[PDB]
């Protein structure tokens, strides 16, 4: 049974990268029916706090990528780390070392002046008890090193990188697994300690990791051997690139799925999004697919072996197909709140029949549920002010002769016709001695204050029903009387 697992730290709110890895976690785990384990690697640091963790879970529910074991929280297994290095000290595979960050730049320093390989010099692996006592009385307190051998052959399968060969000697030296404590005392278990102990402990078969953190797994694998565990197989897949090809950067746009959302993006649509981010389709999927359905055809073979560039446009092509796929009650419900924030006076209950009338309208043309404010203007802003277009169209000889007849034959009834409204339009441009276009294109003026925009027949219902259309329709004739 395949087990993989995300291990987010929550030191900031979900980013698009790590729902991301999450999302072809989910998938890797689902195609091979095995188990998606989540793990919060909740730090002692300034950076950890519970809202985002709260951030982290709200994100993975809502994008549908449901875990079956957890969350698990690093804070409850602590002791789990102090264990496996004090199993590593005892069996002298990690020693403590008192080389202070002043001696390690200075090192770093001599390093570079001599094209030497920039790494610590595992200065500290044989300190006698004499040199350990000179330094602990001078006031220093030891990290502890686990042990490298330089001339290790170290090499994996990577599922999506193939075979990847590192020397041991590449690692940076004996590494830091734990943070300053005085002997007898264990620090902070750092990073690459704490995730192989608990890959062991979970029993994590295939780790997803962004390439980003490639060198880590040389240095975990030996980990997994000091402590005698196999690694399981690593899977590293490219970032997600900039709209033109660099680092998507958390300090520079939108990244975090709370802000996608709170955008108006919809969670299937960020979801099948985020898998076209490096993972291509096969032949006859398509590109639009929901998780189920990534998950009976994904494969590491298929995933784009370099950065997937970030486009809204593409991000938005898919949405707006997922808004369509919105219930029309549903949908509303979505827009409702949008339009109250804006100010918009209306009353939910009362004015239902054409709030419902607009969404139905609105819908085909959103790429984010946000457009419908601004998209919504001309039905909830009372006046209309007309634009150069609509301004010079009023201005038009026949415009008030148009108008003048509309406003003249509006039905009193609530419910306006696409036969009434045809009939109207048909019988004020024979009143003028105009075409059915020009005539539309005066009543447009009116009822919106633009040449272009929506359905001119439903937008003119909808306006109808608000009773809208009459007051419109009497400023436009005001407007063109004023011209003449
Ligand atoms: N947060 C890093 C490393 C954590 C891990 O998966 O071990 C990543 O997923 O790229």
């Amino acid at each position: 049974t395949v087990r993989v697992r995300l291990a987010p730290s929550p030191t900031g709110n979900l980013h698009i990268g790590t729902a991301r890895t999450a999302v072809f976690n989910w998938l890797y785990a689902r195609h091979r029916g095995g188990k998606f384990i989540l793990r919060i690697e909740d730090t002692d640091r300034e950076r950890s706090r519970p809202e985002y963790t709260e951030n982290i879970l709200e994100g993975l529910q809502w994008l549908g990528l449901t875990w079956d074991e957890g969350p698990y929280f690093q804070s409850d297994r602590l002791d789990l780390y102090r264990q496996a290095i004090q199993t590593l000290l005892d069996k002298g595979l990690a020693y403590y070392c008192y080389c202070t960050p002043e001696e390690l730049e200075a090192l770093r320093a001599e390093q570079k002046a001599k094209g030497q390989a920039p790494r610590y010099d595992n200065r500290h692996r044989h300190l006698t008890p004499e040199e350990q006592a000179a330094f602990e009385a001078a006031g220093r307190t030891p990290v502890i090193r686990f042990k490298i051998e330089d001339d290790r052959q170290i090499e994996w399968q990577d599922l999506v990188r193939g075979r990847v060969s590192w020397q041991g000697a590449d690692l940076g030296g004996d590494m830091v697994i734990a943070r300053a404590a005085p002997r007898g005392e264990i620090g902070y278990p750092l990073y690459n300690l704490v995730v192989v102990v608990d890959d062991i402990a979970m029993g994590i078969t295939d780790v997803i990791r962004g390439e980003d953190h490639i060198g880590n797994t040389p240095k975990q694998i030996l980990l997994y051997e000091a402590l005698g565990a196999t690694p399981p197989n690593f899977a590293h897949t490219p970032l997600i690139l900039n709209s033109t090809g660099q680092k998507l950067s958390k300090r520079d746009g939108v990244t975090s799925i709370s802000d996608f959302r709170a955008m108006g993006y919809l969670a299937p649509a960020l979801a099948n999004y985020m898998t076209l981010l490096g993972w291509s389709p096969p032949e006859g999927v398509g590109e639009l697919f929901t998780l189920d359905l990534a998950a009976k055809h994904f494969s590491f073979e298929r995933i784009n072996k370099a950065g997937a560039r970030f486009d809204w446009d593409k991000l938005n092509w898919l949405n707006r197909q997922y808004i369509q796929q919105l219930e029309p009650e549903e949908f509303l419900a979505e827009l409702i709140p949008l339009w109250q924030g804006a100010g918009y006076a209306f009353d939910e209950e009362r004015d239902r029949p054409w709030l419902f009338d607009l969404a139905q309208l609105l819908q085909p043309g959103l790429n984010t549920l946000r457009e419908a404010i601004d998209q919504g203007a001309v039905f909830f802003i009372p006046s209309v002010t007309f634009d150069s277009e609509a301004m010079a169209q009023l201005g038009q000889p026949q415009s008030a002769t148009i108008l003048a007849y509309l406003l003249e034959h509006l039905p009193a009834e609530p419910a306006l016709t696409v036969a009434m409204g045809q009939q109207l339009i048909q019988q004020a441009a024979k009143a003028a001695g105009v075409k059915k276009g020009a005539t539309m294109r005066t009543l447009r003026a009116a009822l919106t204050g633009a040449v272009h925009g929506p359905d001119l027949m439903a937008a003119w219902q909808i306006l109808h029903q608000r009773g809208w259309d009459e007051p419109r329709l009497a400023a436009a004739l005001k407007q063109a009387q004023t011209t003449s």
